[PDB]
């Protein structure tokens, strides 16, 4: 039935592997959100950071790079949205960014997506 | 060390009474981006919290709030020292954690967008 392209959020956070910690936990901030998606200038996807990576390895590190986890959990625009969301409700994800056949950044399955999903359902 | 929680907290966190319906609090689930609503009386005394998860299984034979009301929260006062109840939501897996007056009043949450917030003054 329906695919995850229909619900996703179209504004996930984004920031290059070139911009020092200071510059990333400043979008953090300003954007509301404890993880930034790592995407290359082209955009496709490469990893993700962590608030808490910023915060182990603050005195040395001085980029994005430094300490981007590259092993994300994606799925791609159009698959079923029943697999996604029966990720996060039970295997525990936190949220899950959704890519093109190209792996560029398209959106994201945040919790308030099940909002969406639940709210549509009355 | 002897920073509080009072200081970082949100002070806007989403309540909801207990009369309110299903269809009125996924309305202010969705409108606020939140999958939880905190459960505030009339006078704002924290009570409970409901989910989207709930709310999902419960739909068909529930009208009310109150009917899927989680009674037993993890909260923590306004003078709590902030680096416990960080410590909580890191290595213990709370999701957010509610943050009372002394009469149990909901004045703030502290969300994982609250670390940040202490990460960016570190530096
Ligand atoms: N009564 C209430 N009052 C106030 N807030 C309430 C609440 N009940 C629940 N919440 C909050 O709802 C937020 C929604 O979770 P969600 O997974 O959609 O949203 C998460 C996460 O999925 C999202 N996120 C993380 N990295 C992202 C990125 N790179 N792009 C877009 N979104 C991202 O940022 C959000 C941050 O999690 P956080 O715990 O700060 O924020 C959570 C939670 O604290």
């Amino acid at each position: 039935v329906t695919q995850v392209a229909q619900i996703m959020n179209t504004n996930p956070v984004s920031i290059t592997a070139d911009k020092s910690l200071q510059a990333a936990i400043t979008v953090m901030k300003e954007k509301r959100v404890d993880t930034l998606l790592v995407v290359d200038e082209g955009n496709v996807l490469k990893g993700f950071i962590d608030v808490e990576q910023i915060d182990l390895n603050r005195r040395t590190a001085t980029s994005v790079m430094d300490i981007i986890e590259k092993n994300v959990f994606y799925v791609y625009e159009d698959t079923l949205l029943r697999d996604t969301v029966q990720r996060i409700l039970k295997r525990g994800y936190k949220y899950i960014p959704v890519v093109d056949k190209d792996k560029r950044l398209v959106g994201i399955v945040t919790r308030a997506s099940l909002v969406d999903i639940v709210y549509d359902s009355i």
